């Protein structure tokens, strides 16, 4: 599948994609305002994520660090970003069809808009200024709004052994993102498209 990753902000940010343990076509790049970088995602690629990464410093090798969604200080990533991250997923190829959502499971940090290309199907944004009405105990000094689990990490809140409900937390970001997964037992916003699809991950799409 094809995604186009672009950069709408005012400010430059250094897209990642990962499946967690290796890189989703090259894993990450620098965009500066209004630049478009596509990559390919294998078929098939299960637990796949997109996401930006604000305020990076890289040195030549390409090793450095991030103020939000720092993947092991690699300008490439292979691993997961640490949070505060709005994340694009995308299960890829599953009995046929596509599944994706945006997701503020591990918090927030840029709005996107993460839709199909292709016919078929809808897309989902969280745009909300989430990093602006933030409560203070979740505001990350480095930028962004981090999640409930990240902060305090309670069964509760990381739903540890898969029975929890929504809390105040959740309901903050459930309220600025409908369409964004809150918490791990939220009603599902992913969408089923046509397997196959080709994709658009937007930042800060308003505008």
């Amino acid at each position: 599948a094809t995604f186009e990753i672009v950069n709408r902000c005012s400010y430059t940010v250094w897209a990642a994609a990962s499946k967690g343990d290796a890189a989703l076509d090259a894993g990450g790049r620098q965009l500066n305002s209004g630049e478009s970088w596509t990559i390919n995602v294998e078929p098939g690629t299960n637990g796949g994520k997109i996401w930006a990464r604000t305020d990076c410093y890289f040195d030549d090798s390409g090793s450095g660090i991030c103020k939000t969604g720092d993947c092991g200080g690699l300008l490439r990533c292979k691993r997961f970003g640490r949070p505060p991250t709005t994340l694009a997923e995308f299960s890829l190829n599953q009995y046929g069809k596509d599944y994706i959502d945006i997701s503020n499971i591990k918090g927030f940090n840029v709005p996107m808009n993460f839709s199909p290309t292709t016919r078929g199907c809808r897309g989902v944004r969280c745009a909300a200024d989430i990093v602006g009405q933030c409560p203070a105990k979740l505001k990350a000094p480095g930028g962004g709004c981090n999640d409930a689990c990240t902060v305090f990490q309670t069964s509760e809140y990381c739903c540890t052994t898969g029975k929890c409900g929504p809390t105040e937390y959740s309901r903050f970001f459930k309220r600025l993102c409908p369409d964004a997964f809150s918490y791990v037992l939220d009603k599902p916003t992913t969408v089923t498209c046509p397997g196959s699809s080709n994709y658009r991950v937007t930042f800060c799409p308003t505008a």
